[PDB]
Parts: C-alpha cells; sequence; structure tokens
C-alpha cells in the first residue's frame, strides 16, 4: 500500500528550505518563427520543444493575435506580430514568469536589430547572435 | 490577459509529448549514505543538492518509506540498509509510480554495489549508475 504523505515542515519545522528551479524562472524553451520558419531559439533544459512548437506554428493564424495553450505541466504563450511569432513555453511548477512581458521584450530587441530581414532569412537564420539575447532577457 | 485554450483545440488529441525528463516527471533522483550522496540525476537545473542535503541530514537511517510535501513538490524516498533512494516530482505525479520507480533503483543498486555502498565516496557510483536513474 502507498506510504504515508505529511509535510517536509513536520521533520525541518518552518526554515525548511525551498527550491528553486531553473534559475528561480518558468521558461523553458523561447522561439522566434515565421509561419513554420524557426529563425532564432532557445532551451534552457533538454527537452522535445522544437517538434510540437511546429505542430502549433502550423495551426496557428497568422494575423496578429495573443493567446496561450496549455498542456499537461506546461503553457504555450505566444504573440503573433507582422506575421512573426514570438513564443515561449513555460512549466507550471516554476516560479512565475511574466511569458508576454518577456515576449514583448524579445520581440522589440528583434524588430530593432533584424526589422523586415525577418521576413525573408532562411530557417535559424538569426539563430547565433539572438539566442544569447533571448537567454540574456531572462 | 490573453485568452488561455487547452492545446488539444489547436491540435486535436495530441498524446505524451513534452519530457524535461526523456520520459518520467521526475525531476531529480538520489543515491545516498547519511549526507554523502553516491550517485545523483537531475532533469532540469536548480539548487536540488543543497535542499536534497538538508533532508537528508535529518533522515534517520531506519527501514522507511515516505513522502514528504513541500509548496509545489513531493520528496519520496525508500530507506533500505541505511541507504535512502530519493526523488522529487511535482504535487500532480502519481505517488506509487514514485516509489515502483525507487523500488526498481534500489533492486540495481543493492545488485551491483552491494554493500560498498557503506564505505564508498561521495560520487563514487555517479558515472556508472546516473545513467540507470536516467532510463525510467
Ligand atoms: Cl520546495
Ligand atoms: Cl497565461
Amino acid at each position: 500500500s502507498t506510504p504515508e504523505v505529511k509535510p517536509l515542515k513536520s521533520l525541518l519545522g518552518d526554515s525548511a528550505p525551498t527550491l528553486h528551479l531553473n534559475k528561480g524562472m518558468a521558461i523553458l524553451f523561447a522561439v522566434v518563427a515565421r509561419g513554420t520558419t524557426i529563425l532564432a531559439k532557445h532551451a534552457w533544459c533538454g527537452g522535445n520543444f522544437l517538434e510540437v512548437t511546429e505542430q502549433i506554428l502550423a495551426k496557428i493564424p497568422s494575423e496578429n493575435n495573443k493567446l496561450t495553450y496549455s498542456h499537461g505541466n506546461y503553457l504555450f504563450h505566444y504573440i503573433c506580430q507582422d506575421r512573426i511569432v514570438y513564443l515561449c513555453i513555460t512549466d507550471d511548477d516554476f516560479e512565475r514568469s511574466r511569458a508576454f512581458s518577456f515576449l514583448n521584450e524579445v520581440k522589440k530587441r528583434f524588430q530593432t536589430t533584424y526589422g523586415s530581414r525577418a521576413q525573408t532569412a532562411l530557417p535559424y537564420a538569426m539563430n547565433s547572435e539572438f539566442s544569447s539575447v533571448l537567454a540574456a532577457q531572462l
């Protein structure tokens, strides 16, 4: 029969320590994409983020919008603006990230650095430079 | 705030898919003697070791099986022959799956490293053992 569950404070009291995962932040994955073409990406841990992300990118409209899809323990957040998609994936267990505020800062720095060259580039054409920018916003 | 919809409304009935854990939603797993960790494996980054040692310092040596809860998480452990097998999941993880995983882990660690466990240094089974912890 399954073992008891007790509060950890019953062993260590009120100073029981707290887990801070993923640097204190909820975003595991972010991409800049145009339609199904990913221009830049960054993962904060290992996961099969790409495959499902492309599935979403292929189904969503290209009109301006903002939306969150939920699945299991994750939320997939995006802003689409001028056919360009800014997307990030959050882990529901982790400490609160302001997903839309991050995507907005990402978009701004992407629109500034590249602007409408995003409209044209090959898959991954900005990955080397912009990846570390994605890692640094956060 | 943008609206939140289920992903199945966009994609249809998906199936399994996202794994910080190339499979099972276990975030961390460890084998320890008192506070000496012998082998460990993490599925993402964070302060698992510092937190886990605080718990291990206080878990007694007697045979026992138990889950502690704290915040969003569950710490499940089996202590047998003074060795603790511990894993961390979230709150929504089916607890019987944690113990069946830890029981599998204990069996192999017993078979392989007999009672060298009582004297082995920190991390002395880590290269070999982490990639069996990894494979569930
Ligand atoms: Cl915690
Ligand atoms: Cl949200």
